[PDB]
RNA sequence: ACGGAAACCUUGAUUCUAACGCUACUUCUAAAUAA
């Protein structure tokens, strides 16, 4: 994820809801385990240490994400989602069917 | 110069009539956490 980051407001939540502290670990196929035998199948390398543990859950339907900005040649800021893209949508699919008895 | 000679245990008769391999059932559910 290049165009976007953490938002500082998602983060705060995060922080000082505190759920880093209640972590969930997880085997291979996605188990929900200790943390003992994860510790022990990471050892034994039966677990991916990366791709294996959550965060909890933060409360309250706030948005994880911002938009990244960067620069441009000007040296003014700009988001990084946004620009020349491309130049192909056509109209529509206009299909017709003038016959079909729409339910009221 | 045999208690001997001549005599088919033979004739016809469907192991046949009726009966659903049948009943319910979406090749389908879950996307966390991090960035």
């Amino acid at each position: 994820m290049k165009n976007f980051k953490i938002s500082s407001t998602y983060r705060a939540a995060r922080k000082q809801q505190k759920t880093a502290n209640r972590k969930s670990f997880y085997n291979d196929e996605g188990y929900m385990i200790s943390p003992s035998e994860w510790a022990d199948g990471v050892i034994k390398g039966l677990i991916n240490p990366k791709n294996s543990w959550s965060n909890d859950h933060v409360k309250g339907y706030l948005p994880r994400v911002s938009p990244r900005s960067h620069w441009t040649k000007n040296g003014y800021r700009e988001y990084l989602g946004i620009g020349k893209s491309r130049d192909i949508p056509e109209k529509e699919p206009e299909v017709i069917e003038m016959m079909d008895l729409e339910l009221v």
